[PDB]
């Protein structure tokens, strides 16, 4: 702590993944190009908003912008596509027939909440439609109703037959399709609804890399999501979003069933006391690091940058601390979706994460993740931990890993080497999904499968050498670690070589 | 991994809360509620307001504080802090015509003038500022930042007594906003004529501490120390680190100072914003190791100026600052001018409490005790003995009798979990004790007993009564009591392990 | 640890007084008043009387001589060193008779020669190289032809060639000196001996009458064995410390329950080294010492530590290493048997143990040992325990010359000793038994106050503290300017220590 | 927590060095020595002629090569030469009277340099072979005889004689060693006899030299120069047995291939109570540097006359291994004793127990931490292999090596798993015994045409060896270390492979 040098510059290699929510402000092809250059690694599409056609056009735009860099495979960056589900939630309608329109609420003003489907696209400062039909039976005379991540509070004054009359307890902007939270109250909502099924099936068709599953409360919820994705979506990674008291207390069984976790602080910070979020966050990140599964810190990380070109000091702190905690990915929501400075938001995340990674003392973290990690017979596991240990020993410029499914690179990443992990694959999905794991730099090889297997290995290794040289991870005289197998196919990585850069 | 969420924290909150006073929190009624909510130190910001204004503020603060004096057991001392203006650069007033704030669009040209004719006629074309020698210290290509670093300008043409700039980052420009010049060596005095006037006022008004703005070196601290003079020699100097040079020369500043404030507002503009966390954690750690108060400040709950609930980044920022090892946390605009000042204080009490319960206290003490050098000082030896004993018997408190505070400070250095109840007759000592994590000051107003042994146990029993009333411990519980062998400061040598009467 | 292992310096002299207790067995070689005086000067803390040999008259005269030598230094209480008396029981053992009617006489057994083991009681004081008598009458049922019988801690191995009804004929498989009343071990064989024998009852009764400070209970196999010694000693011997000797497989296997019932432990290697495989003793020793350290109960390392010094004026390199490593393991006391009992160089043996132990103590990284014993120390409600930990931590902080403890029963001083301070613990007591028993605890320097109790209790406390201060200055623990820790209580009685003061030396 | 009811593994890591003498010189006995676990045969050149030692080496090799018919089970046995050095020794006791003379405490004793008394020593008069003794000693100086058991103090100092008083008495025999603590003995570091003996060692193809009384780096360089290019591959193990040797340890270790803690002379030259400090210091520093350290002398001294050791000796052997010693040694136990085989067997049993007591991960954590960041690829591969061996509870680390170097680099990080070192160099196989945990296996199969298959052949050979010795079975996982090309210095490949 005391020997932290501020006048010491960090490397160009950023290890933490940046996830960006794509909406009205960042949807265009030209913006998305600059998003990738700024350091976007994953595009998140929020299915609480917009239509299937809307999201399909966005996915197309993301891919168009991504593939404009495809001509140079050495410098090409894979960008993942993520589907964020609705889940068992209560949401508002469209303001003035638009997904963009907002109305200003005054403190003390009257607001009627209707269940009438005709007002679902005609919401304003006087009337607001909600999609929860059983709402009048779960609220009391004086109950508190929160809207848009708790932004606006509403006290029940009148409880009618098909409506609720409330008073605005605090002012602020109300937009379209905003989340409604009822702390303590019991919601009969299913884990996977009919809309969820259709959205999940749509993701399979659109060829998504991962699903961010909203409001996961238990292990059986994760199994339901996986069953809906079926055999077609068996390789689609499921990231369980923990955003309520139920998901926190049953986190262990959820983590076990999921391919990864997201700390969804927006909803979580109203579902549980705001002063307890940091505890849950640090608990979840630690357990994910221990289990070797991806964890995302999300929501309101640079909230003030929606309206402003520079973050608050608390926001600088937040991003940095999330990385220091051990988060694999950091996330931008409204900051890229609807804000005035989406590029600045991404750029700020690049800079803070890069600084935070230089602050992490890697040896102590590895030594702990080492003795905590159990004894296994798995050859790939032993080769991974042997390579990470060797990387610290010879101050390697990289750890080159050849991988078809990603698994080998994931096993190296869980021991948190300082050296960047260059994951060479021919599988495009594997290259996109690699961004979920801290310190993996995925590179897609499109060279034809070579006649002799030994020469196919050497070519892929040489490809990584060229990538590292061009990006600046290493130069001619440098020492690197190469991980390969003894035969083609997944699950055969058993070889570690200490080689000079050609 | 082992961190528990559904397990609520304990009664006592260790980290001090500093609140900036202004229009939103100036009345006696509001200040009473601030103290109820948890305010320990009231900060007076001398960048704004006359001496009359601040004298009234101190008057109000003391009225609210002394309304609880009827019960010395439950009485909570409130310190008064003076935050100096320092070598500040500010803009002029926006012209009467037009709007309250002028829009500065990206790519546009802006003229910076020093001509007093435009000092109350600022707009999107012409901007006045009060730093006379700006042209001498900036060059073509230099960056100029306005209004908490939200506006950015680059110098295109350097004139004789003017500057032609290009707007880089846009926004709304209001009246009298702060200006920063990173990289440039500003030649404004460390302690100006106004600063001298204000520091003297602080002495006369009997303030407890000074927050000295823009301390760049050790000699800056000495100047402040000299101005406070002999009459104000007991006033603690907290040096604000908020520029590049303050970071480079931190070690000599900390040595000269009584404590440090991580003033992240200006700091986050003078150096890159992505580097502030490094500086914050470096300074807190070094202060903890030195046994000196450290305050984390600025924008901790910004959105709570307008919103009754903080952002998730803000919730994290307050907690991480406590986990880092900060003795105090601060609110500025959240309490000075915001719509929800009491909610801001309450949120800091809540977060701080949770973070303290999260701290692995035994490991922290182990790390600090190992780094603490060997000394023949009896009080130091007694202090470490006390903290060690408090972890062994899960004591409800460490009772410390102190005149100047030093004995209680020495115990606080080793960061025990048990609350340190510092019994004192000195009113200033009880106020200044809030700068130190874990110290709960209690002011004994009882007459001094003729026999010294009976006087001690009177003050010890006073601590037993405070601890029972505030929920620190019960009759069955066991506590640690720190006393001395003779009257006067510098004689604490005795540690006793006694049950609660 | 390896970083600190490399920094060990032989040119760095030990400047601190010796903490580890030295226990000597008293026999023919050290019985006289003249020799016992020199032994106390050389560093003897505890006299051990082995009741497997000699009679009650023999040991009573030995105790008398120990007390005569000890009290010859009593004129000056400042320099006076308390000397404890320890009774070592027979236990469920098998022993030989007297060689040629003498407890000192020896015979040379030669490899290959035949030897007859008889049960006939006419030979019990007439053993030689042809005939040997044992007290275990049920030996013919537990032994078969081909079985091996070990004599005197496995020194002599014998093989059974012919088995009779009341006699065994054996062959000497290896030569060596056979003495009187030596231990007989049959590993694996199921012996049916009681925990407390008829002879043990008489000896323990003798032990109470003679006012001994501690009992070294031989061949303790289980927790009910310790409870049985505790019951036999009764209310009369309730203050007598029971040190259970671990000497066999069952003793090691049931160590936890034994330690819990006992006041302390002795790692009795002589018999243990033959009852279990010799190559496994070091594990037993290290396991038991560590558990005793962590439990805060005294542990003794015993037997063959300087074995060659029985015949030679200097130890082997192995013996030099053995003492050192015993101290580094965490043994409160080290012991001499034959080296002091029958050897030609009893004084040189004690002196050598003083030298090695003092060197090993200087090598102990007290910063690390205290760190571990404190982290693993459980949460307490006892104020005496908390004051003790506070005092030890304060002593490392101000590099004290000593921790001064006023104690009645010793408990307060013992509670300080378990956290292993570097500073010597000057335990001031008016209780003579407390002063003697304190030698079982590492780092405690027991001082007996002879002064009459002052009317004012506060002035009586100050007199005892100043008395400790006089001892510390005289023995060279500290000078005038130095800083010490003083532990006292708030009221008269036992179990009231709660006050720690950091005071300068007058 | 340590448990005696927990059985240790088959693999014993600490090498056993046995001094050969009249009690163990025969081919028949040496065969038993090897089976009981002798790894290195030590030849003490303080005694015997070149003719004598040549026959000893001949016997040791005959006994070693009797197992050569099965390469899978063949155990390499090293030959060590232990120099006389700057020794001081007494003369012969006179023919008349008893074979040994009793020296009594307080009695007067005269020390002479007159060659007429060199075989007429008695209780009144004694001769010794150090001609310049009077020049380096003063009145009051202490002189120790026969392993420090006899102590004399100078009372009168002449030109070529001494009058002493006996402090510690005892029985004095013939040609007994003399020590002069606190004296600057000016005898050559490498004498003319020493040169002859070292040249002889090169001729007889010895594996290592135990150089007596090394005081400084220049002494080591002198020994290195005598061995020359002809014997450059011979390892020099410096014996530390005086005060100057300890004081100048760092330069001695740097110059030498390894260290012996020669406790016999050390415990006389420095106070006996300080020997354990010097031992633990020197072992730690050797562990830190990755160089072999031998603990020697009196480890099981009573086993010269007794079939079972003392309890002090038991712990001594164990604590040597727990300290981190690579090799443990027997002198008189195997050379002249009544129970040489029992002494070897006992060291095998204690060392195996002590190795099971070591917390290997904690030791490896400290060894890796104190090791510098290097560019050396072999160094990095070794550290990765040891790490991987802890993670998958490997049955072994197989290392292909020519000079031993690659296996040595693994051995210094102290893995739990045995290091099977495959080599074709027979000298490498013998010298590998100096390093804790290395099990050298000599492949004698002809070099296969295809190099990739030649590597696989040696790897498969190690698999068969581990299977036969019971280190692992078919289902088990092992670590394999190989290089990218033939020749030394190219080890860079770690494989985790199942047993065939
Ligand atoms: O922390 P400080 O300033 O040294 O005060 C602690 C002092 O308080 C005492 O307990 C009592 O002193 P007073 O009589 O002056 O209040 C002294 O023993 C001790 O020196
Ligand atoms: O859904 C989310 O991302 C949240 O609630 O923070
Ligand atoms: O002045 C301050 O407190 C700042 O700039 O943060
Ligand atoms: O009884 C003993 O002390 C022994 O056997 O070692
Ligand atoms: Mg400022």
């Amino acid at each position: 702590m005391c020997r932290l040098d501020i006048d010491s510059p960090p490397i160009t290699a950023r290890n933490t993944g940046i996830i960006c929510t794509i909406g009205p402000a960042s949807r265009s092809v030209e913006t998305l190009k600059e998003m990738i250059k700024s350091g976007m690694n994953v595009a998140r599409l929020n299915f609480s908003h917009g239509t299937h056609e809307y999201h399909a056009e966005t996915i197309k735009n993301v891919r168009t912008a991504t593939e404009s860099f495809a001509s140079d495979p050495i410098l090409y960056r894979p960008v993942a596509v993520a589907l964020d589900t609705k889940g068992p939630e209560i949401r508002t309608g469209l303001i003035k027939g638009s997904g963009t329109a907002e109305v200003e609420l005054k403190k003390g003003a009257t607001l009627k909440i209707t269940l009438d489907n005709a007002y679902m696209e005609k919401c304003d400062e006087n009337i607001l439609w909600l999609d929860y039909k059983n709402i009048c039976k779960v609220v009391e005379v004086g109950s508190k109703i929160y809207v848009d991540d708790g932004l606006i509070s509403l006290q029940v004054k009148q409880k009618g037959a098909d409506f609720l009359v409330t008073e605005v307890e605090n002012g602020g902007s109300l937009g379209s399709k905003k989340g409604v939270n009822l702390p303590g109250a019991a919601v009969d909502l299913p884990a996977v609804s009919e809309k969820d099924i259709q959205d999940l099936k749509f993701g399979v068709e659109q060829d998504v890399d991962m699903v961010f599953a909203s409001f996961i409360r238990k292990a059986s919820d994760v199994h339901e999501v996986r069953k809906v994705l079926g055999e077609k979506g068996k390789n689609i990674k499921i990231i369980s979003k923990i955003e309520n008291h139920e998901g926190v207390r049953r986190f262990d069984e959820i983590l076990e069933a999921s391919d990864g976790i997201m700390v969804a602080r927006g909803d979580l910070g109203i579902e549980i006391p705001a002063e307890k979020v940091f505890l849950a966050q640090k608990m979840m990140i630690g357990r994910c690091n221990r289990a070797g599964k991806p964890v995302i810190c999300a929501t309101q990380m640079l909230e003030s940058m929606i309206k402003k070109p520079r973050p608050t000091r608390a926001e600088g702190s937040d991003v940095a601390n999330a990385v220091l905690d051990g988060a694999d990915c950091i996330m931008l929501s409204g900051e890229t979706a609807k804000g005035d400075y989406p590029l600045e938001a991404v750029r700020m995340q690049n800079l803070i994460a890069r600084e935070a990674e230089a602050a992490i003392y890697h040896l102590q973290l590895f030594e702990e993740l080492r003795r905590l990690a159990p004894i296994t017979s798995d050859p790939t596991e032993a080769t991974a931990v042997g390579a990470v240990e060797a990387s610290f020993k010879c101050c390697s410029g990289a750890i080159i890993v050849l991988t078809k499914s990603g698994r080998s690179a994931h096993q190296v990443a869980r021991y948190r080497p300082r050296a960047p992990i260059i994951a060479v694959t021919r599988n495009p999905q594997t290259a996109r999904q690699a961004h979920l794991y801290r310190g993996i730099f995925p590179v897609l090889c499109k060279d034809p499968v070579q006649e002799a297997w030994a020469e196919d290995v050497d070519l892929r290794v040489n490809f990584a050498m060229n990538v590292g040289k061009a990006r600046g991870f290493f130069k001619k005289g440098d020492v690197v670690i190469v991980l390969t197998g003894w035969r083609p196919g997944s699950g055969f990585t058993n070889t570690m070589r200490v080689v000079p850069v050609p």
